[PDB]
């Protein structure tokens, strides 16, 4: 079952565009008959493209957690085939239900998360693009980590890495150390799980956003300016109505050294406790 024919993969429509490729709705229709299953489909739009696109597939078929979206299999690498979760994105599904869900269910979230990124750190993956956006919500008490794209698995001798070029994402979410030297870890991977906390408790509200929040806050450039705001201990603000004890542990994961910033593993029993 881990093989799609691409004749029975069906179009249906787009989920999202990353760097130099996309995620589209297809159903897997063998049967021709409209009753297959949905299932979300990447695929590249480059050598090294094709190299980190193989790299990626690689680091998603090795993923085996309730917390991690579900690899399914490839089509020929031409397309590498995903579990499709109709709630879609945490982002968007916390803005459409935010006068439903309570403290207890983003922490329910937040826990589920760290869960997520405390297995990944297991098996040695960075995953660089940790953010609401990327995180899909499987029903109203589960989510799971989703967009790959960005992974990089640690070799066993080095627990960081540097890139040649920086960053392309939305620079709102990046430690100090990858804005000013391209140092990623699974340390830095905790401060972006703080935003991701920031990000909850605000129930992504659009007004105090990451960015919206951060350039309000803020000749020299937005990214030097984000540099100059954290590095003088400046951070975002407690979301609204956040539990005191919620926006400790985020200034936690925001400690300016990945040294001082607690592990997942440490985190995980910390949102466990306030979730009871
Ligand atoms: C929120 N609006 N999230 C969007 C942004 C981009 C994107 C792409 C794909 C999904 C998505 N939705 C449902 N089911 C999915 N299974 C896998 C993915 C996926 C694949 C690659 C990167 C991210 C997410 C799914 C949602 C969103």
């Amino acid at each position: 079952p881990t093989i799609f024919e691409e004749r029975h993969l069906k179009y249906i429509s787009q989920l999202g565009k990353g760097n130099f490729g996309s995620v589209e709705l297809c159903r897997y229709d063998p049967l021709g008959d409209n009753t297959g299953a949905l299932v979300a489909v990447k695929q590249l739009q480059g050598p090294d493209q094709q190299r980190d696109f193989q790299r990626e597939i690689q680091i998603l078929k090795a993923l085996h957690s309730d917390f991690i979206v579900k690899y399914r299999g490839v089509s020929y690498s031409l397309r590498l085939v995903m579990e499709y979760l109709p709630s879609g994105c945490l982002r968007d599904f916390l803005q459409r239900h935010r006068a439903r869900l309570d403290a207890s269910r983003l922490l329910l979230y937040s826990s589920q998360i760290c869960k997520g990124m405390e297995y990944l750190g297991s098996r040695r993956c960075v995953h660089r693009d940790l953010a609401a956006r990327n995180i899909l919500v499987e029903s109203e008490a589960h989510v799971k980590i989703a967009d790959f794209g960005l992974a990089k698995l640690l070799p066993l001798d080095k627990d960081y890495y540097v890139v040649r070029e920086p960053g392309q994402s939305p620079i709102f979410w990046y430690a100090p150390e990858s804005l000013s030297d391209n140092i990623f870890s699974r340390q830095s991977d905790v401060w972006s799980f703080g935003v991701v906390l920031y990000e909850l408790f605000t129930y992504c509200d659009k007004s105090c956003s990451p960015s919206a929040e951060f350039l309000r806050m803020m000749d020299v450039p937005a990214l030097s300016r984000l540099l100059e705001l954290l590095e003088e201990g400046q951070r975002l603000p407690a979301p609204p109505a956040c539990p005191a004890e919620v926006h400790e542990l985020m200034k936690l994961c925001w400690a300016p050294s990945p040294q001082d910033r607690p592990s997942f593993s440490a985190l995980g029993p910390q949102l466990d406790m306030l979730w009871s």
